[PDB]
């Protein structure tokens, strides 16, 4: 649970702070285990405080569908390494091999991870295929908890001061208009993840490419589009039942969206 800095050997960059692939090699002979290590590159007590908040959240999550916390190095967050990487690239790389049943299995696993996060009063805020990791051909896990927040016991939503820095195409209308985040805005984002799964993350029909094609500031143009009732089109060859669940996740009002507890059994039935 406590990793000595001197024994964490740098291998390569895994992506964005930053996540590096390291070998925890106390024997110094290149035989030690591989770990994914996150660290900040910018000071400031706020980014440092935000980082400490993320570590406390992840350490307290225990689920087969959430990336495993391993420990800290005093500074660095150590997690399990998943060499298959993000679901977005995996889907692009394996499109000709994964069928609808497999996509439904991933959808069900993400939904179960989200149901659990909601039970912990945790709002993820950045659910997207690029933030989901692949453990194996038949198992995915939610990762990237850097924007996650815990809801106080007496309030089921949070208001952020500054608008998001993430690509705008995953945000719920209330997040775009009023910077409001909740477990219900995570359901909206999950509807975008179902879309990503069913397009195999094809860049030509991606949430950014398609919304920009359908689309004055861009944020305001997208908010206008959504408020009119316009939505992303059903992915090519998408099962009708799956497209109907996406539309429910995209209900204009947060209270009308199904909960992850309601979504789970429906995804399992389709699978
Ligand atoms: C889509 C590219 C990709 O594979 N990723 C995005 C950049 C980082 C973020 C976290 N991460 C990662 N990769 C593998 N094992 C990990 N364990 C914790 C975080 C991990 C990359 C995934």
């Amino acid at each position: 649970t406590i990793f000595e800095e001197r024994h964490l050997k740098y291998i390569s960059q895994l992506g964005k702070g930053s996540v590096e692939l390291c070998r925890y090699d106390p024997l110094g002979d290149n035989t030690g285990a591989l770990v994914a290590v996150k660290q900040l590159q910018h000071s400031g007590p706020d980014q440092q405080r935000d980082f400490q908040r993320e570590i406390q959240i992840l350490k307290a999550l225990h689920s087969d569908f959430i990336v495993k916390y391993r420990g800290v190095s005093y500074l660095r967050l150590v997690m399990e390494y998943l060499p298959s990487g993000c679901l977005r690239d995996f889907l692009q790389r394996h499109r000709a091999r994964l069928d609808a049943s497999r996509l439904l299995l991933y959808s069900s696993q993400i939904c179960k991870g989200m149901e659990y996060l909601g039970s912990r009063r945790c709002v993820h805020r950045d659910l997207a295929a690029r933030n989901i990791l692949v453990e194996s051909e038949a198992h995915v896990k939610i990762a990237d908890f850097g924007l996650a927040k815990l809801l106080p016991l007496d309030k089921d939503y949070y208001v952020v001061r500054e608008p998001g820095q993430s690509p705008i195409f995953w945000y719920a209308p209330e997040s775009l208009s009023d910077n409001i985040f909740s477990r219900q805005s995570d359901v909206w984002s999950f509807g975008v993840v179902l879309y990503e799964l069913f397009t195999y993350c094809d860049k030509s029909c991606s949430p950014s490419a398609e919304f920009l094609r359908m689309m004055v500031p861009a944020l305001s143009r997208l908010l206008e589009l959504l408020e009119e009732g316009q939505r992303l089109p059903a992915p090519p060859a998408c099962p009708a039942e799956v497209h109907e669940l996406m539309k429910l996740c995209w209900a204009p009002s947060p209270q009308d969206r199904p909960s992850f507890s309601a979504l789970g059994p429906q995804l399992d039935m389709l699978w």
